């Protein structure tokens, strides 16, 4: 027996997590983007890490990330 009506809502799952947490907002920052540099869109806040890293801007990895 098939629903005649729209019951379940049919999604793709190809992706990582809907957004990454910022390390102090928390806020859903969203991954998009063909750059690894990463930023909390949050208004009021602005504040820029290194993708992989969720944290502050890792100046061990610079280099490594903000591209790839
Ligand atoms: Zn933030
Ligand atoms: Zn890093």
């Amino acid at each position: 027996g098939s629903a005649e009506a729209r019951w379940d809502e049919a999604s793709n799952v190809t992706i990582k997590v809907s957004t990454k947490p910022c390390p102090k907002c928390r806020t859903p920052t969203e991954r998009d983007g063909g750059c690894m540099h990463m930023v909390c869109t949050r208004a009021g806040c602005g504040f820029e890490w290194c993708w992989v890293c969720q944290t502050e801007w890792t100046r061990d990895c610079m280099g490594a990330h903000w591209f790839g």
